[PDB]
């Protein structure tokens, strides 16, 4: 606390200090040939080479310093968190083209340089390999994304590709044993669960399986105001229409508060009658994106309903009792049994939302409503499945727990969005081709020149593309010969990297090294974001106050 | 702790020190264009271009430094809490002006310079364009304040355009979904509330919905001393005069005491043949500029009565229980069914204080007398609706919240009191227009010269009136062009300015940009007393005694 | 706390500064011969030369070098723990591993380096000797493990010799004697013991002596969600198969919950008539790798259940109700009387486990996996004793007592996995083997002499497999002449070392000098993990969240 108000050449020179730090660790464990990183945490040594594990423990002494280090981090952090391995490849790009922002000074440079990078974004969208759980590439990005596991990539696209129909819901646990183990379910996971703990069979949150139900989907939130709707709804349903319904109901909604709890645990004893070996024959269900709740009126073929009073008015044709297998839960309901009839109402369901996806924007196809609408494909058309991890120590079980749930999110992304030849090769094309085209292109050819190569820009960001491909090769076989590389055309067709695990050289392509398209895209995306902030940042407060 | 006491060239220096700190900080995020402040606060960081969050979060080590800061900010702060968007130009003022007394010492020379600036004022006021809800500037002074938002200010305009005639009253809810949702009402929000929990229906604090009430409203504050009074007054109103009474009785007043509501709760209990399904036929109501309780007489058709003891000399002329649909609540009440007979009584009163606005002076017309009589206005004739925002994460719904609440601010006070042409173009053809105006004037001119022309500060100020298109538009297309750029009788005709999203050169006027004219008005309102007190301080005191 | 960050130089420095420091301490109490280490402990000092407790026990200032230190001391800590009596040796080859790893800098080196070191391991895993209890090494290995214990080694050598078939389980107490004395019994220590206290004679967790038995194993952990089966199993038991029943009932576990406890003590209270002198007829049992449980089933000829619902579904076929005598307790049980019939049994099932190591991988043969398997022979074929540890003093009667325990731990491990002869000679044996045999072969002597020859890489790799023989025997009666030491072929075939307790020269397998093979193997091994990791670290963080 000697300056809460830094301004001008002192706060970018803390950014620039920040930036370059941060990028020497960072990168330094990037690939499989990095080299490591020692953490403290109290009594013990975590030492590492995974990068998302560098960026998030990462800490400075002065405020201001870390100041800048959570908005370097966070970015980086946040891409894992979603994605699956390509943090590194973000903090790079951060570094790479902050560098470039404060080469071309004056604010339409700027907007020139975002512009260009979004046209090398569009590039890398379309040049997404777009693949199916049959292909062998699955492997490959499985290999690369494990640090070359032969035993474990081997077992994931194995899974994906036995499965070749459903996709896969796969989830962890702790093993017990030196080998793993697999407990394949023909069950699809949804997000409903109790209300209360009462509900459950033995009265106290336990998993009440079922072998029938009659299941209705509200979309409010159920409070202390919702108390009169629920006795004139379920004393309608129990009274008028009980010869179609199969019990228990199930009412499935988005909040069950403390007041409404009380009320239907009232209702269940009401109508003792009903009541077959302990089971309440009436449950609240809970839900913590009013499409999710759609796809669980879909999946149950029960009504969707707006309001709490609609439950009075109702008939055969909107009540249908199904006959199927349900598993109630404290975190999560799983439904089994599906009749074939059943599963021709939900794949034509997941028909519809795809079509939503078909049509879709080149740069919305990578959006967060493109991906929120996928999670919703894969909670319909989804088997269940669980791997108990083992290992030697229960340190390599928990480690190796870490590497599995890495892979899973990869290639779950990678056949959702595409796939791209790795070793830093795929960047290259992209900026060296973006140049090319609108270059070449006659109509703006013009324009293009006057602020993009005229200016320098296009060569700047054409050396900064090559960064990544720099940072695995040089020091190696590859970069021995001609000094340093000959980014040639020769090189533009046949791109040439090497594998870091076997020693050999080719192309990325047969030598089996690809990146997922979601990584690379989203590093670049945030990669320029951040390195704008930065850049475009002149003033850091120290005050709380 | 070292000197408590610090007079003169001290005092000065530091309050030049801080001033000029300050104005950096602030004046670096003004317009689109504007570089970046990252904020501290505990183990996040808050980076912002809004001016107000930079100025509100500005710290200072020393306390001396601190002192003059307070001093400095809370008049720019106290700006959006009343208008919307106009923080950064008070700031930048307040720099300017400091500048200008400071170069012109002498306490005669300080009443001139307040004189020339005030007569530059009321050209501003005059200046003012006033606006209907119709026209297609409103979008253009919503996009302005915005920051370049196509969605936002063609929403918010829109709706004010469609209810062409009454002005709404926009409220903000953290919204669930990607998409907002609108919820429009014929509802006016009245600024009662209940005294205690007690009084609503299931007795603990709830939204007691009414389809008919008796209104009274009381302006003294109800404590200890009241209590006999209320028990004169209730039991003459349910004794004598219950054949014209619809239930419930409302007692609206300023402040209810702890020993007033337990009274009141007995007289509930004293007469329980009225009690209608649980409701308390009596309930006591407050609010935290008596007028608003007049408002809040006319709107429930109830007469206006000073003393306590008014409530027994009372009869069917002064007594008028409406039939008409009230909602009571915690935070406040609001008023939905209105009959065209009470409309009639409520837009008579609402024209009477129209009456006021229109007779008022000019320099009247933008003080805090006349914006609280446009409060009441609103009040009155006014829908409600309630814009639940909503965003792709949970920081960005509430950094739009932000946005929505500085447009309508802005929108609200742009029809209210008038619209300038923005860029920083307005202030100097203010101030070049002022000093014309008295140097013109045949009447005046042999004094108005050696005060203002002669003495050099007309000459000053015209310079300073540059201060903001120099800011904004310094380092680009339009000053690149023959050094640094003339203010020439051309140009004060048909004044360029560049639109800072687009990049085109243009008038204000055509390319659409807008500055509201209560802000850049009480910008230099606000402007000059600060300049002022800072220019003329010459002793600071830290000593907590 | 002046710098959180440490990266590149400035990091391999502080690695480089902690090793060669951690090197010269423990190294010095190598052999009979190293040199003396005091430690303080608050209020008294422990004067040692066993290199495990200098290890240990040293502790660095500086966070950054206690960081590294942890690295450098927990593989080697982590070595004696499982195999007894080879901690410096670790350290020993991390300091010279790591020295190689430096010299040849580039990881096309770094991965040559690797794989002629884990060919070296392959030369030490096949010159493995394999030992019978009989055979009058393991006295060799005991002496040589003991610092010369001529009273020890004799004894534990000639324990294990005297039950020659059944490997003996040796357990340790503090005696009351000069003279040590022993406790020979039939004995199986069995890992299961008492969930609650209750369930003993006397009801307080006692030492419940039984002469007949019913035992079931369970796979799944019990707790609050089992309640109703147990009741379910229990008194289907009791109630139909009762005939065929020997008290008390035992029901063997993972984990017992202190609600399925208290379950079963109403169990026991429900069926009084089989309460025989306060011993409760109902026993959980619990144990903290599910094949363990499949030897105390074998051991009891319980039937192995993997749901707690298969106690209902069961007949004669599989329940049967031993008769012979087992002793439960609060830490662990024990089992005495075995009839022949059982015995073949257990044989039978350990021949079988045994036919699974017949079988493994040379290198599998060291592995955790195989270590796992073998405590499971010796659990299953393996009578108990109890050796009370006696001296002069209380202070040397534990001291006596690790050296037993580092000299069980030997023998155990040497006749488990080998025997090699010591004084730092089959390290270089092997190494010179390794570089000839790679040579030799014309096959692929192409690209051997082209990686590890012709680099210089086995030149490096000879010299540092000297540093033991050195460390050992320079400054000794061996290394006075001819300067330094010819290692020639002259010596390869019959390796001259010092018995440094007696002072005569002769070969190893001559004077009696041999290590474990286990030990040699696993500080090589662990040697070269960490110096890789040493080597290949670059950089620090010691940022506590
Ligand atoms: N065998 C290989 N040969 C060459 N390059 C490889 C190989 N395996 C991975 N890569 C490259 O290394 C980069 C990925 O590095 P790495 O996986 O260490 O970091 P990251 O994916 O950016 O972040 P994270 O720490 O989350 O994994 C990719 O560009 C990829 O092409
Ligand atoms: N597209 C644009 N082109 C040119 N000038 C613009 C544009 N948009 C806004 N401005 C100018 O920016 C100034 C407003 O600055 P800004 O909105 O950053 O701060 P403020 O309104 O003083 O306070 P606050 O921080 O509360 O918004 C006005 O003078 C206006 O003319
Ligand atoms: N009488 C002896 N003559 C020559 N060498 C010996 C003799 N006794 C032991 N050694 C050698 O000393 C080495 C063992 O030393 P030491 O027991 O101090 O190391 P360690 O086993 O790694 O440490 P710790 O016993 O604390 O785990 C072996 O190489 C062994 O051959
Ligand atoms: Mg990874
Ligand atoms: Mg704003
Ligand atoms: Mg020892």
């Amino acid at each position: 606390s000697q300056t809460l108000l830094v301004h001008g050449k002192d706060a970018q020179g803390i950014i620039k200090q920040v930036l370059s730090e941060v990028y020497d660790a960072v990168t330094s464990t990037m690939g499989p040939n990095g080299q490591l990183v020692m953490i403290k945490n109290g009594v013990s040594t975590k030492t590492t080479k995974d990068g998302v594990t560098v960026a998030r423990s990462i800490r400075f002494a002065d405020e201001a310093h870390e100041l800048v280090n959570r908005v370097i981090t966070e970015p980086a952090t946040k891409t894992d968190e979603e994605c699956g391995d390509g943090t590194t490849t973000t903090i790079m790009l951060t570094h790479a083209l902050y560098h470039l922002f404060k080469d071309f000074p004056g604010f339409q440079h700027h907007r020139n340089i975002e512009d260009l990078v979004e046209r090398v974004i569009q590039r890398l969208e379309s040049m997404a390999i777009r693949v199916e759980v049959d292909d062998p590439r699955l492997y490959q990005v499985a290999l690369t994304s494990s640090n070359q596991d032969e035993k474990l990539a081997r077992l994931v696209s194995e899974l994906y590709a036995n499965n070749k129909g459903s996709y896969p819901d796969i989830e962890l646990k702790e093993g017990v044993n030196f080998e793993d183990q697999i407990e394949q379910t023909t069950g699809r996971t949804i997000r409903m669960f109790y209300a209360n703990p009462w509900f459950a069979k033995g009265h106290q949150g336990g998993v009440t399986e079922l072998t029938g139900f009659t299941a209705f989907v509200i979309d409010r939130r159920i409070d202390k105001e919702d108390t009169q709707k629920l006795i004139d709804g379920v004393n309608h349903l129990v009274k008028t229409h009980k010869q179609h319904l199969a019990l228990p109901i199930l009412l499935i909604a988005r909040s069950f508060e403390e007041a409404a709890n009380s009320t239907l645990m009232q209702l269940n004893a009401a109508h003792p009658t009903l009541v077959e070996d302990g089971r309440p024959w009436l449950i609240p269900l809970s839900t913590p994106g009013t499409s999710e709740l759609q796809d669980i009126a879909v999946m149950l073929n029960a009504p969707m309903l707006s309001d709490v009073a609609d439950l009075t008015k109702l008939d055969t044709h909107s009540i249908n009792g199904q006959h199927g297998q349900l598993e109630l839960g404290g975190n999560r309901s799983i439904l089994k049994s599906t009749t074939p009839k059943d599963e021709d109402r939900i794949e034509q369901h997941a028909r519809g939302i795809e079509e939503l996806l078909e049509g879709f924007s080149l740069s919305d196809k990578f959006s967060v409503r493109a991906r929120y609408n996928e999670r919703r494909i894969r909670t319909l058309r989804g088997k269940l499945i669980t791997i108990s991890v083992g290992g030697e120590t229960y340190s390599e079980v928990k480690e190796r727990v870490d590497r599995y749930e890495d892979v899973v999110k990869a290639i779950r992304s990678a056949l959702e969005n595409g796939i791209l030849p790795g070793g830093g090769v795929s960047l290259v094309k992209a900026v060296f081709g973006t140049i090319k085209e609108g270059l070449e292109d006659k109509d703006q050819s013009a324009e293009f020149a006057k602020r993009y190569i005229n200016s320098g820009i296009a060569n700047e960001l054409m050396r900064l593309s090559t960064i990544q491909h720099k940072l695995l090769f040089k020091d190696t076989a590859l970069y021995k010969e001609n000094g340093s590389f000959h980014f040639n055309d020769d090189w533009l067709n046949t791109p040439t990297v090497m594998n870091l695990a076997t020693g050999e050289i080719g192309t990325p392509e047969g030598l089996g090294i690809y990146d997922t398209a979601y990584a690379s895209i989203t590093a670049l995306k945030g990669g320029l974001q951040t390195a704008k902030i930065l850049a475009t940042t002149k003033t850091l407060i120290l005050g709380e106050k």
